[PDB]
């Protein structure tokens, strides 16, 4: 736990200050300099994924700080290099720099500094820069960390061909809580495929003001698939883990849990298409979707509250509705975590459903763009206690001990 | 040389980022959203003193960093408490925060967020907040440092009543290089007394576009006195030190060096009024002012090069035109310091002259606003080398050794 250099602290402070001032400027520009004749929704949907990634990186930095200060040995659990581990300052710095890029791109999109440069390339430029940062072969910007992330992501995406370590499962679950990022990426690529109107200078902000685009409606069904990939990877990873251990509890339980949200997305897309054609069984399929929503959300909430966190232990004794031993300084943190998780499981499931072409009016987009940051926050608070429990008592039989 | 807390470095980074983004926004606002029908010169003259104070604080933080790393024991020389001295991080922090305040005030002056609140009260708020932070009796914001600065300010301004320590001489010389700050403060008082037209909402920016105000002209002569006051303090401090030590070399020589500038500004202002009323002795008094220009500037340049820095030492040996022993890593730094002092020791006297209504065209204000930061930079370099020389060879007979 070597302290970070003062230069890194200065850099993260600089990035945070630039980010907060740029965000205040963004809010002021949105309040003052914006056109209501053109639909700002494509811009919001495109930049929502980037904003969620920035929030996830910042919350992960907070997670690393809390882990290293509480006592949980995250570097041992993640199997990272003890000497080359990344401090929370580095994660904060990366989040700040990427937020700088995101805010600059959004400001450029709001009012184009250059008339020649179209406003529809700024999101493309920002995401291309992000992906280049992720793939950059030159060993300048966190080359060890970036290469480890690239290798682990490649391993995760090839779920059934490698043994599921803790880190692979961890990032797969993070993606399970970051389905909005991939879904917005799919929306962006299809939108670029069809509805930019390259001739238009403000093509990314259509002047129709009424949402009737082919990509806005998810009747094609690709939205459902790209929403199930985060669950698909976890499902097959847990199946491979079961094949490795030949132990049903909890591997088949996890497979069932992820199939609940698989059927969630499939049913939501199907009955949304059914409603779009006004067929009589729309109400029956909506009922099947509501009961599947309830069972899936309850399943994930109970598992997160019982096995992932480890709470509600019978051997707790003094600790009410908790474990026998705790690492974090206050039990009120644990309690508020339980209520937060309870509400945000419902929030996560309803966000999945509503973005799965359920609520066509603009209120659906508002509430989804509101709930996605809440989903990332819930994943961060879940990560806290998941890592703490993993250190305390080995769950999921990852380590030999 | 104790390292600063990590949160202090984070704070200086945050302030640096906020300041750089606010400065970029200020430049953009000046380029795009600015009215040319109204004279912006009063605004520039009011905010120039604050900007120069920010620059002086930042360069003083650089001063402290260079002193600590080079080896010169500045805390012993300044007679500060060894266990409570301020690192360069604290100076950077306060410079950044005051720059944040200045940039916010300037931006709000550019476009008033509130129509009810007049645009001319913003400089009042900024400078009142600065002075309140300077007089703040509550022991929250650098109470030890602020109280020591207040006590030493009181000692310096009442020069002939206490012994001249190194710190008193040091700050008096700083003020001698910061005459523009007091000049602009006096301009603020006179402007606020006469040329606001309180009824006008934008009274801080008159719509005349032709500057003929009573304050813009300096026929009254109070500008001359507020230009002499720092040199007045230095001259009387040197006389008091001579009375204490009864030694002519260099106390009377220093008195002459700090006294030539009184006649400098006298001749400048008197010739300005003489040309304004257009008598015949204007050319004769201009010749007198130029010869006194030359002699005063040469006096200051040679003393800075010979006794303050200690350069051109006969016992130098290998070091060409330098001291025998040098602390700073490179002699090229010394040489570039000599060149910079030679160049800017000529222009700073011009800076005194122009603000004595010697160049009534707008070019005078442009060149003054450009040269005052250069004067502060010259004083920063002089502080570097004066402290370095003082540590090596006791100059001015301050310490007993
Ligand atoms: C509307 C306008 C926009 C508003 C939102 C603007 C968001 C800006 C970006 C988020 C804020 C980033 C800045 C805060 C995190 C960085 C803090 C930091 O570096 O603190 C230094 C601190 C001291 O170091 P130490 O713990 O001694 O040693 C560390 C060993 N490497 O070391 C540490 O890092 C440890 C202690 C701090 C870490 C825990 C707390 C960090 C987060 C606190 C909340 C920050 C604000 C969150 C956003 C609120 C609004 C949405
Ligand atoms: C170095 C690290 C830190 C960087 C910090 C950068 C901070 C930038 C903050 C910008 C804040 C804007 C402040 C605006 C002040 C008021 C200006 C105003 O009211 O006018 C808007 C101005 C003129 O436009 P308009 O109104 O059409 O003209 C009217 C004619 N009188 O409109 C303008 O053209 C002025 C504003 C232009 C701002 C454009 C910034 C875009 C970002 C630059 C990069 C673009 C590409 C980024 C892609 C990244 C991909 C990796
Ligand atoms: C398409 C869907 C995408 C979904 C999100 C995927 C990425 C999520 C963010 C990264 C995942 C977190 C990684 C683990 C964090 C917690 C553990 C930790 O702190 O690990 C430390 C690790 C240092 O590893 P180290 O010790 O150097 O490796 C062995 C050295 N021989 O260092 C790390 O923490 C590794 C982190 C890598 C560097 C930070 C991330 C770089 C920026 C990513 C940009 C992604 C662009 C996305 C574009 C599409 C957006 C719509
Ligand atoms: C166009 C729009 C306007 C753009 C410009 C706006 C204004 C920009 C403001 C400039 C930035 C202010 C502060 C920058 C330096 C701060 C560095 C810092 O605090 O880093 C901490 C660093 C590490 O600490 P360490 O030396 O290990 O030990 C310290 C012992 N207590 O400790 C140190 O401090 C030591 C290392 C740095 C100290 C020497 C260098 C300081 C100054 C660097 C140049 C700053 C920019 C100058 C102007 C550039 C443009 C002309
Ligand atoms: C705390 C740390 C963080 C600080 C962050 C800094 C925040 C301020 C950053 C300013 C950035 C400006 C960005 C401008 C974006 C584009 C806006 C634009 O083009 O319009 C200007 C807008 C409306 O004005 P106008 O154009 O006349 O209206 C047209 C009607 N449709 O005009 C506006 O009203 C928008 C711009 C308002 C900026 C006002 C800032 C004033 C500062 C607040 C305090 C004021 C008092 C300070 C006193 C200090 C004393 C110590
Ligand atoms: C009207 C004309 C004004 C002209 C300028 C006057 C101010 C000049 C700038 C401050 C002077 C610097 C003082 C010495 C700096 C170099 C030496 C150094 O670093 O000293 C460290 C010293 C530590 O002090 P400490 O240890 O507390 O003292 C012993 C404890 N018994 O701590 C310090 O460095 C003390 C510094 C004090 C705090 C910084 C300054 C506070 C802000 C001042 C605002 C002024 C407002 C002006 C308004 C008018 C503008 C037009
Ligand atoms: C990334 C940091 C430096 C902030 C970005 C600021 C720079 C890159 C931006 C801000 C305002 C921009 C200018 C705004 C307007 C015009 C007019 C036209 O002729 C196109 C270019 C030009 C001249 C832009 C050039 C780039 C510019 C100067
Ligand atoms: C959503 C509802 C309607 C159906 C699915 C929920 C039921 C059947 C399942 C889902 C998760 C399950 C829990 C998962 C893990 C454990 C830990 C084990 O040591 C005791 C049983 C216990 C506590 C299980 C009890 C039954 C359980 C709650
Ligand atoms: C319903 C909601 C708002 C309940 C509150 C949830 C949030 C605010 C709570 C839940 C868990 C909490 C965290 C639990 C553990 C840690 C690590 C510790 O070293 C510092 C506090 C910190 C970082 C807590 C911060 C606040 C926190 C994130
Ligand atoms: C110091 C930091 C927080 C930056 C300052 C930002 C805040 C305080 C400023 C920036 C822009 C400002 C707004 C600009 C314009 C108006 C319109 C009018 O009805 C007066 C108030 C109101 C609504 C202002 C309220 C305060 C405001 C929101
Ligand atoms: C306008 C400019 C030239 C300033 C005029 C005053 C100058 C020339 C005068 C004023 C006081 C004078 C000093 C008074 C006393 C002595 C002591 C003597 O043993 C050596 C010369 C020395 C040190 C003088 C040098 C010249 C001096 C500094
Ligand atoms: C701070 C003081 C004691 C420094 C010593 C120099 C004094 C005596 C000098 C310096 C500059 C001089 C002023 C320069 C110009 C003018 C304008 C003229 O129309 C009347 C005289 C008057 C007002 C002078 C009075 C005397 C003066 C103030
Ligand atoms: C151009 C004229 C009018 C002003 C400057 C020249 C004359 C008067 C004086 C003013 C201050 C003087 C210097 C003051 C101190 C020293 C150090 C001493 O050990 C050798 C002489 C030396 C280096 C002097 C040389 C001559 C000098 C520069
Ligand atoms: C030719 C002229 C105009 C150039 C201007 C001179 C400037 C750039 C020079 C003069 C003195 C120099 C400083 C002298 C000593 C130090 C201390 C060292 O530890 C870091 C560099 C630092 C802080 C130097 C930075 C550059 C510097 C400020
Ligand atoms: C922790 C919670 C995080 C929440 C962050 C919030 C982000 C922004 C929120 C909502 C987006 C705002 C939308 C308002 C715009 C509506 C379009 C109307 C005009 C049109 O239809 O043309
Ligand atoms: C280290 C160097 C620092 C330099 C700092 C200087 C920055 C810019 C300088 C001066 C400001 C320029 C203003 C241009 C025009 C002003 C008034 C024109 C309108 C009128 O006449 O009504
Ligand atoms: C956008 C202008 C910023 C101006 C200030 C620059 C701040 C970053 C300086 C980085 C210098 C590189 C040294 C890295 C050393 C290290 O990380 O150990
Ligand atoms: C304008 C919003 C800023 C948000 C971030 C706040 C940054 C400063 C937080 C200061 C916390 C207290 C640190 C104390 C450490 C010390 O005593 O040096």
């Amino acid at each position: 736990a070597q302290p970070a250099p003062a230069w890194t602290t200065f850099r993260v402070g600089l990035f945070c200050g630039i980010f907060i001032v740029l965000n205040i400027t963004l809010v002021l520009a949105a309040v003052f300099k914006l056109e209501t004749d053109r639909s700002i929704w494509p811009l919001i949907r495109i930049y929502r994924g980037g904003f969620l990634l920035i929030e996830f990186l910042f919350l992960l930095g907070i997670n690393t700080y809390g882990w290293r200060q509480a006592g949980v040995n995250h570097v041992l659990i993640f199997e990272l290099n003890p000497r080359s581990n990344l401090s929370h300052q580095h994660l904060f710095e990366i989040a700040g720099f990427l937020g700088i890029l995101w805010c600059l791109s959004l400001l450029a999109c709001f009012f184009a500094p250059i008339s020649v440069i179209p406003t529809y390339v700024y999101p493309l430029a920002l995401y291309g820069f992000m992906v280049f940062f992720l793939i950059n072969p030159t060993k300048t910007f966190y080359y060890k960390s970036r290469f480890w992330l690239l290798k682990l992501l490649f391993r995760v995406f090839t779920a059934p061909f490698h043994k599921v370590g803790f880190a692979d499962f961890w990032l797969a679950d993070q993606l399970n809580s970051l389905s909005v990022i991939l879904m917005d990426l799919e929306y962006m690529i299809c939108f670029y495929s069809l509805e930019l109107k390259w001739d238009e200078s403000k093509g990314l902000l259509p002047n129709n003001s009424e949402e009737s685009g082919i990509c806005h409606k998810y009747t094609y069904g690709v939205r459902a698939i790209v929403q199930c990939i985060p669950a698909w990877l976890r499902f097959i990873q847990c199946l491979r883990r079961y094949r490795d251990t030949k132990r049903a509890f909890p591997h088949l339980v996890n497979a069932g849990k992820y199939s609940t949200t698989f059927f969630m997305v499939t049913f939501a897309a199907l009955y949304s298409t059914h409603k779009e054609r006004g067929h009589s069984d729309t109400m029956v399929f909506f009922y099947l979707w509501i009961v599947f929503y309830i069972i899936s959300s309850c399943y994930t909430l109970i598992w997160d509250l019982k096995m992932d966190w480890g709470l509600f232990d019978k051997n707790a004794g003094e600790n009410t509705f908790l474990r026998e031993e705790i690492v974090y300084p206050q039990k009120a943190y644990y309690y508020c975590a339980i209520i937060e998780d309870v509400i945000l499981r419902f929030a996560w499931t309803i966000q999945i459903s509503i973005t799965s072409t359920t609520l066509l009016p603009h209120s659906g987009d508002i509430i989804a763009t509101v709930f996605a940051p809440l989903e990332v926050f819930r994943r961060f608070v879940w990560n806290f206690f998941r890592l703490e429990n993993e250190h305390l008592n080995n769950c999921g039989e990852f380590r030999a001990v």
